[PDB]
């Protein structure tokens, strides 16, 4: 019942869209497994990234965009709602002005739009997790 | 013909041992896939690490040890013999005073022993690679 990782799915997003991801780190937090979610402008993996979300479990989260191939201003958070050894549910909601990232139902990170979410054509979920669910939903 | 990743194998090392690893990154270098090789003191993943070798492909390599659960002095190298999109052969040779890391036959990194290599009981290879070969050999 596991999805392949790296996991890539075509996607369209607008205000009211939510990307929901259920999975589990492949290692204990002492080993610093990573999780990465990238919202890309094209299906190709080297395409620009409207929203990059990277967890180093137990340490920090970084967020950024990659525009014309170059990483822009990095944002860092030390908020760490993820729990060592546990399955997590991560949801990324598209609001008018930002993405909101919920972890296990708790608001945990936000990132103001640098590019309209309508530029997204693909989502990739990768690094040191197993994945059981990936869903894009919409509520107006 | 791919080996499972994370890949864990029991191992014993001394002067003259070589760990040889063939694999390929799972992403283009622009996406910064990682590779990690850890020489552990016990079979459990949370055990201490005599030699930690972490590649961020296209950017840098860090090396360290984890002793009584704590990371020690990080060493960083910007040497990057790995080639974007290519299979690599990595060998880690145990010398009297250090590990020598060869990449595609070229001496690329070294790390002085902080703990005797005889303390190693397990090797783990993980992060964003596919793996086709893992071998421990010995030449006196």
């Amino acid at each position: 019942s596991l999805l392949p990782v790296p996991y890539t799915e075509a996607a369209s997003l607008s205000t009211g869209s939510t990307v929901t991801i259920k999975g589990r780190p492949l290692a204990c937090f002492l080993n610093e497994p990573y999780l990465q979610v990238d919202f890309h402008t094209e299906m190709k993996e080297e395409s620009d990234i409207v929203f990059h979300f990277q967890v180093c479990f137990g340490r920090r989260v970084v967020m950024n965009s990659r525009e014309y191939g170059a990483w822009k201003q990095q944002v860092e958070s030390k908020n760490m709602p993820f729990q060592d050894g546990q399955e997590f549910e991560l949801s990324i909601s598209v609001l008018p002005d930002k993405y909101q990232v919920m972890v296990n139902g708790q608001s945990s990170y936000t990132f103001d739009h640098r590019i309209k979410p309508e530029a997204v054509k693909m989502v990739q979920v990768w690094r040191d997790i197993s994945l059981t669910k990936f869903n894009v939903s919409y509520l107006k």
